[PDB]
């Protein structure tokens, strides 16, 4: 191709650049009464391409040893 | 590309620059009566890219030893 | 880029400069009758980027020893 | 940048300059009858950036020894 | 900057100059009948920046010895 005065790029390349960084959303909350932990919530979400989800899974320990 | 008189940058690069710094929102409250801790709340939220959520997780201790 | 006669900066850089200083909001109150501490409240909130929330957490003692 | 005839500065820098000095609001009251301290109130509030809230916390004694 | 014929200064600098002097408001009253101190009130309020509230607290004795 040829060089241009503008940097702007394609939608499919925005998607690819998002997925090979990935996203983690992570949260917890706890509610206690008189010292007893009467309610608790924990949640996590991960989104990525395969080659980066393997990075996550190999560090956390979901692949075979 | 070529140099310009203005610095302004793309939306996908704002998103990437936010996620590789990450965000932590952290809070607790306690209500006590006669010296007994009759109610308590604690919460935390984390948002990041995978490579920076691993920074958090390795310092706090969520990865295998 | 090139130098200009004005200093003004981008919204994403205001956000980044806030989060790498962080914010702490901290309060307590106590109500006592005849010498007995019949009611008490304590609360704290913290907001930061990951690299500065780790500063807080390492000084207060939330990371593994 | 270049020098100017006026000193005026940005809103984000006012906020930063407030938070790295911090604010303490501190009060108590006591009501006594026949020599017995039948009612009492105490309250405190602190606001700062992380690096200055640590100054407060290290002098008052909220960090690990 | 450059020198001018007038001394006037910014609102954020008025606030800073107030808080690093601080304010103390202090009062008590006592009502006695036949020689018995049947009612009494005492109150205090303090406002400052952190570095000057520590001056108060170190002289009165609220910091660890």
């Amino acid at each position: 191709s040829i060089q241009k005065s503008t940097n702007s790029s394609s939608l499919a390349e925005v998607i690819d650049r998002i997925l090979d960084k990935g996203i983690v959303i992570d949260a917890f909350a706890r509610v206690s009464v008189v010292g007893i932990e009467i309610l608790t919530i924990e949640a996590r979400v991960v989104i990525a391409s395969v080659d980066t989800w393997l990075r996550y899974a190999e560090a956390v320990g979901l692949l075979r040893d």
